[PDB]
């Protein structure tokens, strides 16, 4: 019996979750009993890894963060690493990779070409790990993801005080107003202090309405990684209650994929929108440079893990389904997305692959599962 109406006490939401969690694995592990049993991966909470897990995945992002970039130097001047490589496909692509009908499938390609490269280039043999933003709603600054340590994916940045707020904007709907969290400056710790953004500003909100974007976002610019950590957008975004509202209450891809984002004009930013710009700073608040926070990937990762539930609860309707186009909210016009549309991660790994071949984390190039 699997619940079907989100609860509004977060305990309640919570066990709802892990029930719907659980029957996901129970569903993906029958399809798969080539990817089998004995080579399924599991994906785990951040909570989950020991010190010396944790420490052992950040070492290999720091590796990437010193290897080459690989993208020509003519296409992308400003581009140094390897992690260099996945910024700048991502701010090439931001205009046909949000809103779009190749949204989920192109950021779950994204985010396992990125664990590929850490196993492939950088020795990494642990598990991909998520950020539960449920756990963190209450006290981002708690979180083991941004408490700041040796463990962290750095912390919040540098206080800076009477900052304005932060304001939103979409076409032409009525702005989003947010506050601008308790940071504001270069991240003060964590083993991402000395570390370097080199691409961007592209579309950087900026505290008080303004937008900063450089000439040619793809030119060298290295600076420090702002952030500015604001637990309240968790709190009206991110909590279990709204992580399994989202799950349970969208019918169909459409629903689930504009309720996660963010419907335009409902004032709402989704789980999508509020797991981003709750980090606050730089580049946390653009678009294009996102992957450029170093828990770009964590959130991501909790993002993918969402959709395989939802997937999983229906899967003879769920586990192909496609809607709208390869345009950013369709403008301009493009044709509807299909399981024949091709995507490609540039020169940050991988090759072309079709939508076809993305859709299930035990067919094509994939082979794991969440717990
Ligand atoms: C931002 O995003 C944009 C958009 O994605 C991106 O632009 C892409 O830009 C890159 C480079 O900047 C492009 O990559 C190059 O494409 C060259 C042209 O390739 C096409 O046409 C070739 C010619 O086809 C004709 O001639 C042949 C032979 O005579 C004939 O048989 C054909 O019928 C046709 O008439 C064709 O060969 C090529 O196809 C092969 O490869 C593609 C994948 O690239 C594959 O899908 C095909 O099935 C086929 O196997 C393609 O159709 C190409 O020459 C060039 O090659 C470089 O790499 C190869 C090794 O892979 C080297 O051998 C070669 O010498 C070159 O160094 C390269 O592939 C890409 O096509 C653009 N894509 C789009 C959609 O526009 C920007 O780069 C992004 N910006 C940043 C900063 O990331
Ligand atoms: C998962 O499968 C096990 C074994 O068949 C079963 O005991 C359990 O109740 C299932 N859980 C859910 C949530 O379906
Ligand atoms: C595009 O997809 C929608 C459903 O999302 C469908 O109603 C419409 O007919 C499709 N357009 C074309 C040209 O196939
Ligand atoms: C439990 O806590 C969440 C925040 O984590 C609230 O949104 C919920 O209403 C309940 O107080
Ligand atoms: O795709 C997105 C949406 C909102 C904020 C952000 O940094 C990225
Ligand atoms: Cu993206
Ligand atoms: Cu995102």
């Amino acid at each position: 019996t699997l619940p079907t109406t989100a609860s509004s006490s977060t305990a309640v939401a919570s066990s709802q979750l892990d029930q719907l969690a659980n029957f996901a694995y129970n569903v993906t592990t029958d399809s798969v009993a080539g990817c089998t049993l004995q080579n399924l991966r599991v994906r785990r909470d951040w909570r989950a890894f020991s010190k010396t897990q944790k420490k052992d995945y950040i070492n290999s992002v720091l590796c990437l963060q010193k290897l080459p970039s690989r993208t020509p130097a003519h296409l992308a001047p400003g581009a140094r690493t390897r992690y260099d490589d996945f910024v700048a496909t991502h701010i090439n692509q931001t205009q046909i990779i949000h809103y779009t009908g190749t949204f989920l499938a192109w950021h779950r390609y994204f985010i396992y070409e990125f664990e590929q490269a850490l196993r492939d280039e950088c020795s990494y043999t642990g598990d991909y790990p998520y950020w539960n933003w449920g756990a963190d709603a209450d006290n981002m600054e708690k979180s083991q993801v941004f408490d700041g340590s040796e463990t962290s994916m750095s912390g919040n940045g540098e206080y800076i005080p009477n900052q304005g707020d932060i304001k939103l904007l979409l076409g032409n709907y009525p702005a989003i107003d947010l506050p601008p969290g308790s940071g504001g400056g270069c991240v003060t710790s964590g083993p991402f202090k000395d570390y370097k953004l080199n691409l961007g500003p592209a579309a950087l909100s900026l505290p008080g309405g303004n937008m900063t974007a450089a000439a040619n976002p793809l030119t060298y610019n290295p600076r420090c990684m702002k952030r500015s950590l604001t637990t309240e957008i968790l709190q009206r975004y991110n909590t279990f209650p709204k992580i399994v509202e989202l799950i349970l209450d969208s019918d169909d891809i459409w629903d689930f994929q504009m309720t996660m984002q963010g419907v335009p004009g409902s004032g709402s930013i989704g789980v999508h929108g509020g797991g981003h710009y709750s980090m606050g700073g730089d580049p946390g608040r653009d678009v294009y440079v996102s992957p450029g926070d170093t828990a770009f990937w964590l959130h991501h990762g909790m993002i993918d893990r969402v959709w395989w539930i939802w997937q999983n609860l229906d899967l003879r309707k769920r586990q192909n389904a496609i809607s709208g186009t390869g345009t950013f909210m369709n403008n301009p016009a493009s044709p509807n997305t299909t399981l024949d549309t091709v995507i490609d991660l540039g020169y940050a790994n991988g090759g072309p692959i079709a939508m076809r071949d993305l859709m299930s984390t035990t067919a094509g190039p994939f082979c794991y599962v969440y717990l």
